[PDB]
């Protein structure tokens, strides 16, 4: 019950934007054109579902932003739950890196703060 090329997970459909790279704002615009938004992750189940679908050579924007002074906020305004975050060791690390990607390292998948202007792949999400 998800559209062609989207992957279902419980109440949502997920799209892995692999065909091109874009800035955070451009990525959110692409998701928006499909009636979706950059992914908002509320559990390890969701995190692990998403990473199972990703290329280890690529980085993927998610819908998490530093609103100021390391105040992480989801783009759909749902609460940032400190009990379900997946930062890489040593991340987040830099004030001018206000956007977040999922990327892969020797220690596995995780989140890293990066500059919003840096072009990456992304994951879109929409309710079924
Ligand atoms: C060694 O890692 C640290 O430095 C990286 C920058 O390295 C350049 O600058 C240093 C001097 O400061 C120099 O010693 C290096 O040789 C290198 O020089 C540059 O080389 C390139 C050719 O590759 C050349 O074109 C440049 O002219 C030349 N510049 C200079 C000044 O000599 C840094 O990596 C950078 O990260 C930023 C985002 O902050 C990104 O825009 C840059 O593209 C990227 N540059 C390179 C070369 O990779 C490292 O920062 C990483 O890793 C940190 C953890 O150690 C993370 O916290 C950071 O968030 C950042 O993560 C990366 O973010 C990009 C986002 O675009 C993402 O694609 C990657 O997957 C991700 N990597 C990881 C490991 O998460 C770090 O400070
Ligand atoms: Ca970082």
């Amino acid at each position: 019950s998800c559209p062609k090329d989207w992957k279902p997970f419980v109440s949502h459909c997920y799209f892995i934007l692999n065909d091109s790279k874009a800035s955070w704002n451009e990525s959110e615009e692409k998701c928006s054109h499909m009636g979706a938004h950059l992914v908002v992750i509320h559990s390890q189940a969701e995190q692990d579902f998403i990473t199972s679908n990703l290329n280890t050579s690529a980085g993927y924007f998610i819908g998490l932003l530093d609103a100021g002074q390391r105040q992480w906020r989801w783009i759909d305004q749902t609460p940032y739950n400190k009990s379900a975050t997946f930062w890489h060791k040593g991340e987040p690390n830099q004030d001018w890196e206000r956007c977040v990607i999922i990327n892969h390292k020797t220690t596995g998948w995780g989140w890293n703060d990066i500059p919003c202007k840096d072009e990456h792949n992304s994951v879109c999400q929409v309710k079924k």
